[PDB]
């Protein structure tokens, strides 16, 4: 099942940093912040292998009910299956502010103006071996 | 609904710190480590008014479709409602060792000799403000 923090408020001016491993075979993993698996303020999804993604980043966010809306992409790809990796995110009115393992980042509109998420959870073909939520 | 880290591995050697803070008119609050709400090897519970329970601690461990084991009790009780707590737990093979709010420390045994526990939740009458899992 999904590694999961749930109802811990990732609130405005809050840090959240995930360490875990990539499979070895992963086709994708994603690390979502939100309110459910139906809605989600912010996804990122690293892709290994999927349809004509190869190591991609793909953002988006997802409404209930409603469906995925303009999706954001980098190339931006310090990933590796089977090996560690770490992101940080902190958010603001406006902006996602997103972290990689090799320090790169990337940004993605707060659509909504959330102040607060009750839902943090990576899904696909990782694992997480640890969290920091303050 | 509850505050939980599910599917981040608890293992031998890692810390886990959580902060909260304590409703105003609360009962009792418990944090609990273990695999699910009917499997907890660490139970411990922060009882303001329970019964016959005022401002005491109370340790015990849940076992699936059996029920509570014998509990530990402490008097340390560095807690108030509506005040912010801080808890920090590690364990090795045989104990589990909590830290509270004012340094002062509980320990209480690993009955299963776990090294892994996959569900961390707080439950009753409090919230969780942040967490660090690693
Ligand atoms: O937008 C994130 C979202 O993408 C879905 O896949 C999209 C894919 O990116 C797009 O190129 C294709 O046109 O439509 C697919 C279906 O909406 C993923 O399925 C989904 O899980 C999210 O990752
Ligand atoms: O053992 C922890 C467990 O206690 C239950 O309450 C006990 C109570 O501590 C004991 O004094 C009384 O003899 O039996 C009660 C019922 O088992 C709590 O109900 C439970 O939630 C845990 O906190």
């Amino acid at each position: 099942d999904r590694a999961e923090v749930r109802n811990i408020p990732f609130k405005l001016g809050m840090y959240l940093t995930v360490g875990g491993v990539v499979n070895s075979n992963a086709t994708r993993f994603s690390i979502n912040v939100g309110e459910s698996t139906d809605s989600i303020a912010m996804h990122m999804d690293h892709r290994f292998s999927y349809g004509a993604d190869q190591n991609v980043l793909v953002l988006n966010s997802l409404v209930h009910n409603v469906g995925w809306q303009q999706e954001e992409r980098s190339k931006k790809f310090p990933f590796t299956k089977g090996d560690h990796f770490q992101i940080t995110i902190t958010f603001d009115t406006h902006t996602f502010y997103i972290q990689l393992s090799n320090g790169e980042t990337v940004e993605f509109p707060n659509r909504n103006k959330d102040a607060a998420f009750n839902l943090i959870y990576l899904a696909g073909d990782a694992r997480l071996t640890f969290v920091r939520l303050e």
